[PDB]
């Protein structure tokens, strides 16, 4: 029902890619990224559960609290091929374009869509609620007007049955100079819940 | 019933005397001390509650997980006079003597007792359970033989009705070069519970 990515990676391990810091959630640890390459990937079996949940729902709700350096491109999370030939999926807070970029690669074909009006790199804590279902993307920043975008392919087409055997979930690690610069907290995949239910318990 | 000192001080505040790190308790934050002087004292009202609990019980059970530099003297916690003329109470892991020193000052008269056979400064995580009642002190390190010591005065005689108005609870801050050097976690005063109940749920 709820997959906190940092928890899964076991992210809290002494000084391996990040510094444990303060977050807007007094009850959870926040990580200031230092070397995303060192933050361990989500374990295969623990990733396999996410895959199935996504496949059951034909989508997911992703929540995240972030504090990102201005005008930078930071990968929130990505699915990288075990062979290292690239990524099959990624979510990037693009501070250069003022967007949240969603990339999906379906056997060679990579498709990228930008959710416009998404300034998440304003050096302060921001919280996002991204709802994805089939080929539809809905984004809510804090308590603001929702932004929408269409995927050229259904999200589940990326989350194949065997995905965990050929790819792994990484957090804060990008492709071309896209590692996340800043602080991340409660990056979680929530299932069996629509976006309204969530914003309903943030001042709105 | 339970007073976690770091929580009370609001100890978790961005980089004010300590670095948030890993502890043997996966569910709680551990603090590596950097400048105890900057770790805020326990708020008066929140301290007033501790005082009354101690006064009701005529003692307390103190628990603590610590990782202390070898052969150093580190104050785990202390009650310092608001006027700055000294301490009225202190608990010191004395790595030089291999003891846990308990100091109590009752109007000028300072009394110090050492709980012998207490090597807590062996550079590794150690956990302590100190039970104090009236003038009796009992210490249990991890799951080891208990050590005992007698106080020249009842513990409640230090915890007067008005103590919170003339003194404040500090953590990791000592008197004569006694700041704690290392990492501290779950330093808590537990009430309405005897020591056995505690060790009963650590492998012993």
């Amino acid at each position: 029902s709820v997959f906190d990515i940092f928890e899964l990676t076991g992210a809290a391990r002494k000084g391996s890619g990040r510094r444990l810091v303060k977050g807007p959630d007094p009850s959870s640890p926040a990580f200031r990224i230092e070397d995303a390459n060192l933050i361990p990937p989500v374990p295969d079996d623990k990733f396999q559960d996410l895959v199935d949940a996504v496949r059951t729902e034909k989508g997911f709700l992703l929540l995240a609290s972030l504090r990102q350096m201005k005008k930078t491109r930071g990968t929130l999370l990505a699915l990288e091929r075990k062979d290292h030939s690239g990524q099959v999926f990624s979510v990037v807070s693009n501070g250069k374009a003022g967007t949240l970029d969603l990339s999906l690669t379906v056997q060679g074909k990579q498709h990228v869509v930008s959710v416009e009006e998404a300034l998440l790199a304003t050096g302060q804590w921001k919280s996002i609620t991204l709802f994805v279902q089939e080929d539809r993307a809905q984004l809510y920043i804090d308590c603001e007007k929702m932004e929408n975008a269409e995927l050229d392919v259904p999200i589940q087409s990326v989350f194949t049955r065997d995905l965990a055997s050929i790819a792994r979930l990484r957090i804060a690690k990008g492709g071309v100079n896209d590692n996340f610069q800043g602080v991340l907290q409660n990056v979680r995949f929530v299932f069996g819940t629509t976006p309204e239910d969530i914003l309903r318990n943030k001042g709105c």
